């Protein structure tokens, strides 16, 4: 049911088409005149679209002009979007996002998503009621403190979370409909953006109060009062202390997740389970040695022992297999450092060197896999690459840390210092590697995006009110099962990003197997076959007809004389 | 989130307030001058109708006023709705609906509900997506053939579901938005309406091929297929035949029940028990005899049946206990008139005597109750309550057929003819019976409106996609056992109709604890206690306050100089 | 009255303000939280947009960035516009918008104007009815054919009205409702628009049969059907031949004024009454030799001979002073070239040497004055410069030709070849002119946005049905009225671009004065001062309060008990 005619229509990007519109539907909805006179194709659209983007060569620009096309109209924007994934992500989601935000500002010219301010505090219900949308299934929301490599950004971080929800229909199919990007702004640390006087938001430092927390429950509280308690929330570019923490908090009450936590450890364990089946050793036999105590570390290591005891091995036998490296030095039984409850886990008893520095960690532990979640640096010394390459055949580097400027290593090093004969995973993007030897070997690119579309879209369909940790051991073993057998022998960890909008559904596939099968959907009938049941529910950017049905009725009795 | 300002606000029903538009609201929203200047409550609204009300004379009057008040404002129709139930139920439903459809034919000046006709088929998809409304629960479709003491009326009937869905709202809190009513208009039978040349609908007779079965086969599925397949849909005021069979086809794969066939079985037999309880023998003790063997009278002794075999008789033993009286003669094993499949179960073994008349079957059989379904008129003749006073102690006489000029007896001759130790109850509405003795017997009403409304709530929160027997076994169950131990004492068989907007909650609340128990209900998680979970999904016809939340941002920092 | 609410009110670039919504009239109005929490002014958004404009360093994106504006807030845009008005008429108008049309197409994402194709024939009155505005009182009408410097560009030419339109409110205070830009699409002789698959019109070649004639005439019929026979239309970027026959044709039955016939007349009459002052002797002691013989020629000069005659002397000897060369030659009695009935009164009899090129004629006449609105190129020689450096103590040099690949001079050349003695005046931009002398000469540059914007002002404010030949000549003499005597002393010839907006006002006042004094303004009753008249009905790009006017009512009796 379509209410609008005539110019409003084209003023919807919902309903708008552009030069789709059919004659007969232009001359049907009054839109004769107010458009061009030739009639195109959704095809004919996103080729000029296409070749418009070709043309340029910022990716900045690129980026103005796509998410003006997303303004304009939705469907040819996510057609766009899903036609060349592989090099738009990059433009429509980070880095390129960031550097909009930072640059450009607020580009958008309709409004997309919701500004809570701390200045609102007791009343962030009718902000959340000024909303038109009256069924949002997943929420995005952004403090603008931790914008992934350029730091405090305040209200310019309201760009992020909407990017992120178009990756959320480009890859998943989640309607764009269902989704709300909301700003939490509370000030900004940002001393340039404090001085200018057309900053768009509050002109005081960053409240770290008490007011912040009862502004945050406030306002999930409200987003779960107006749409529902299995509203799926994401905090996303929050403070690093405090998404941990609101992870902490709301994980039991709210259905939320964090893609810094949880993403990144599916992530990272899609990536060792491709790594087993390219090495002859499984995950069991490995021996890990983690860059970084914190609680992403905490996460993956939490996955691994989950991915490892339900392979059979016990649990105490499979946290002795994990090591992990803190800034002050190895986490052992009885040092000086503090330990808190959350590293008890993976705390040993000490070996009889004690190393002090990382490198000879390595040394004395022989570790098969190396993974830094650290965020420190360049850590991963070209010493710590060598002895990696000495002591293991074939060593597994994950450098987890993001952006680029704060990776562990980089893919030239890790290729070069080694034989090849390294399996390099990295979150940020590298170039391929060529050496002297003439080989060219990919690194892997653990990227975010395969894991928490297909999971949300999941999360979704099956009405989930808590997500757990195990939804993440089986997203990981979905991604890993995407994988032929010609890309392992190639070496690659992770499926090809071209296909992400495939890769996604079948994780959500799996997920929604999950969690049918351990009672955490609450959408019933249960579906007898969950691939068809998400695959009909996936939101498809062709566009829909709204031409009114127009017939003749059959000729009866004629109406009788007064 | 409401979307309307200023005049728009005032021509909504749903949002519409009148005077209840708080001086405030007035100013904020643009309503200022377009009202006349006094500020009412709903209270006060409520108080001025009622009297305009009261001053009225015939029930038609009052139909016509009490419609113009919910085309104008829907929540203050509700509410007087439901001041004086008791009152205006004859008014808004039968029997005085049928009175305005037959003479102001369509008085409504709003379009409430769809009309499909038979020259629709084939788009009927389109006629449904015509309907603003996108979440509708209730659906009640007529065909305008057999409207209650009226007979074929066409078009003209679809005043019979709009009437019917206020009940929906006034006694159960179903949301009128998810109400939607149909007629589906095949043609008109009635010369007097194919004669005139203001008959508002197709002058042809009705249709009877299989193009009608496929008008409804496409109607349901348009129905389900934009609403959902849980909706629930009540055919109402069909023909007597197509409603039975459309009940058999469309049972099990969608989500229909009816009221001839199973709130009257629910109704009956929750007299049954309060009679079992006013007398001191139980159910399963007394012997029925029924006047009919149609599919209502089908279904009242199956769900007779069934609350026999769950006070622990076996089915076989409670199937002989009653016996079904046809027009042809008593349903008896090797008679030589047809028996078909479903009186199977209540054929019996043919007394001695082997009755040709139905006081002669009272005579032989000595049942202690005698249930009238039959329909034709006056067959309870004063020789059968006279036999039924001498044979039992207390009888129990029920004629639920409707109208009063089809009940098989009236109360005055029940209670006459017997000095008052009858228990009498009957479909139609009958006066207080005064008798020489001086007591006064007020003959309990088996109104549909107990069962339907209640069921319907229950059906709709529930998610329920097939309304089984039982369900009207345990809202019979519920029914009774909304009798307190005077009225008991005072001989009622049924809660008072003041009270139904709580009797009907009470049954939803049990058909819910039903519903879940047999895992029928696909909402889930399923609430802790169904009272409080069924109480506050309701529909409040409360006024809502339109107020914009205006209030004042503390004080920040100065915006810095250019 | 406006009738908009919540997210609608800024969706519509009419009622958007932006950050400028106060705080109250966000909570009020239901934008609280769609928009950032700043709390913005006009100034303070003017300010932002003017620096991110100075940022941009081509012509073209700064095009972009303004139009896009003008899509998201139009009282900003035309605040922008106004404030810094030189140095953005040459991005929003000519010469950017047409370099704007060629490259980048269809900038514009909302539906700016109608579009009426060849294929709409006989159905024109219901394209004009989609346009939702009621009260249009101007419209510029462009075919796409003759865009300046750029040629045919069918579809594409729709950028010319819109541009053009934003002109008439950014000097002449004309309300953007009134204003609808129209592109008469009957295909394209640009081949390269032929060929490409993206281009957005017909792909015929134009029509140049009866088909197009009659377009044209119901378009114009369909126009003040709808909206009135005083609706003020103008033919923008026509071909040469149909917009001058068009001019002819309906100048008489509507009110239509054309730029290149009237417009650069009014003007070269203004410049040469400045020239007049600037020098001692008058306009009628001059002898005017004119480069081209066409319509646009043959308009100048009759607006001279009109100035020439009002100043006393006759009609006749006014004529004999104006000679006029075409391109086979001078304009003689008796040649043999064919004359036609409009250069009549300007063929005169042949001098003794019968000149047969331009250079000769200049030396055989002696002209006082030279223009050249030829067209065909550098026809201005340093011959001709230098001859009437040589004849003329003061040339008068008027190359009217554009662009200024076009033009018949250029200023350096005009002012180098003289010793700065000569006023040259070019329709063209040219940068100022400095000589080894050390002066430093600017030329007055003839920009039709002088005429234009406030004869059209005065034209839709007095109802004016007719638009004559003397509009113009008021025109030019209120032109002419804008220099001050330090400015005539410098040697300007025309009013700095700068105060356009206040220039265009005056004009409209005169133009205004000559309406109702010769009596063909109709509306009544007539003003008693033009001034106020005129300046208290121009459009105000301040922001309008939106806030709902709320109160206290007095405390009245208080309402009776019931
Ligand atoms: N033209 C339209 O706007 C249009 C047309 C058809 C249906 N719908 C919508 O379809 C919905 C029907 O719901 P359902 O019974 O199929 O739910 P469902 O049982 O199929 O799935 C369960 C939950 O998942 C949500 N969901 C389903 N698909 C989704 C998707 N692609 N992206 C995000 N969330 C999704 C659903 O809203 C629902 O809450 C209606 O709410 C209706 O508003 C809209
Ligand atoms: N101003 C408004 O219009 C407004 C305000 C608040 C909520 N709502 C509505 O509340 C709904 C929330 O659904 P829910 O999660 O509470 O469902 P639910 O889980 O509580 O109940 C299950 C089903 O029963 C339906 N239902 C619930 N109450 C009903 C009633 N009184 N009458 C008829 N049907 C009823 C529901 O639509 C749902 O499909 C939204 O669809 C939303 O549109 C509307
Ligand atoms: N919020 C609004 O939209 C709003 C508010 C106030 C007035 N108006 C408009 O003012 C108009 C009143 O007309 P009037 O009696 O003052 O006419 P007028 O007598 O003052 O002038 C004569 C003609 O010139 C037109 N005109 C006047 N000013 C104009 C301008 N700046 N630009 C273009 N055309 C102009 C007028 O529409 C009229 O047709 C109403 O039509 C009304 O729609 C609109």
């Amino acid at each position: 049911h379509i209410k609008e005619k005539g110019k409003p229509l084209m003023l919807n990007p919902r309903t708008n088409k552009g030069m789709a519109f059919t004659l007969q539907e232009r001359q049907m909805l009054g839109l004769q005149g107010l458009l061009p006179p030739k009639i195109e194709t959704q095809d004919i659209q996103a080729l000029r679209f296409h070749r418009n983007l070709k043309k340029m060569t910022s990716p900045l620009e690129k980026y103005i002009y796509i998410m003006g096309i997303q303004e304009r109209n939705e469907k040819l924007f996510y057609r766009i979007l899903q036609d060349d994934i592989e090099s738009l992500m990059p433009i429509v989601y980070t880095p390129t996002v960031g550097l909009a935000c930072s640059q450009y500002g607020h580009i958008f010219r309709r409004p997309k998503g919701l500004f809570i301010s701390i200045s609102d505090r007791g009343h962030v219900r009718s902000i959340v009621d000024n909303w038109p949308e009256n069924h949002v299934k997943a929420v995005v929301v952004t403090d603008g403190e931790r914008i992934l490599g350029l730091g405090d950004l305040g209200v310019y971080g309201m760009g992020i979370p909407v990017g992120k929800l178009c990756l959320y229909t480009a890859c998943a199919g989640i309607r764009p409909d269902r989704c709300l990007p909301v700003c939490i702004d509370v000030g900004t640390d940002n001393i340039a953006l404090l001085k200018d006087p057309f900053y768009m938001g509050l002109y005081q430092k960053r409240d770290r109060t008490q007011q912040y927390d009862d502004l945050i429950d406030e306002f999930m509280k409200a987003i779960t009062d107006r749409y529902g308690r299995n509203t799926l929330i994401q905090f996303e570019d929050f403070g690093n202390h405090n998404a941990f923490r609101f992870l902490r908090k709301y994980r039991e009450k709210y259905c939320t997740f964090n893609d810094d936590i949880q993403g990144t450890a599916a992530v990272a364990l899609a990536g060792l389970l491709a790594a087993q089946k390219v090495i002859s050793k499984p995950i069991s036999e490995h021996k890990i040695l983690f860059l970084g105590a914190g609680e992403a570390a905490l996460g993956i290591a939490n996955l691994i022992v989950m991915s490892m005891v339900e392979n059979g091995l016990s649990e105490q036998e499979a946290q002795k297999k994990i090591w992990m490296f803190d800034k002050y030095g190895l986490l052992v039984k009885g040092r000086k450092a503090k330990i808190d409850s959350y590293q008890e886990p993976f705390t040993h008893s000490a070996p009889e060197s004690i190393p002090d520095t990382f490198e000879d960690a390595v040394n004395i532990l022989k570790p098969s896999t190396i993974i830094g979640v650290a965020g420190a640096g360049r850590l991963f010394t070209p010493d710590v690459i060598r002895a990696m390459a000495s002591i293991n055949e074939r060593p597994v580097i994950f450098a987890l840390s993001n952006p680029t400027a704060q990776a562990e290593c980089t893919a030239e090093e890790a290729y070069t210092l080694t034989e090849g004969r390294c399996l390099f995973a990295s979150g940020s993007p590298f170039g391929p590697v060529k050496l002297t030897d003439g080989r060219v070997f990919t690194p892997g690119q653990g990227n975010n995006v395969y894991i928490f579309p297909g999971v949300a879209l999941a999360v979704i369909l099956c009405n989930t009110r808590h997500i757990s940790d195990s939804v993440f051991l089986e997203a990981a073993k979905a991604l890993t099962s995407q994988l032929t057998d010609e890309e392992l022998a190639q070496g690659r960890l992770y499926p090809p990003l071209a296909n992400i909008q495939e890769v996604s559904i079948n994780i959500a596939i799996k997920v929604t197997e999950y969690l049918y099968a351990n009672k955490m959907a609450f959408r019933y009938p249960e579906p007898e076959d969950k691939a068809k049941y998400v695959k009909e529910r996936t939101w498809r950017s062709e566009y829909d007809s709204l031409l009114p049905d127009v017939y003749e009725w059959p000729e009866s009795a004629s109406s009788p004389p007064v």
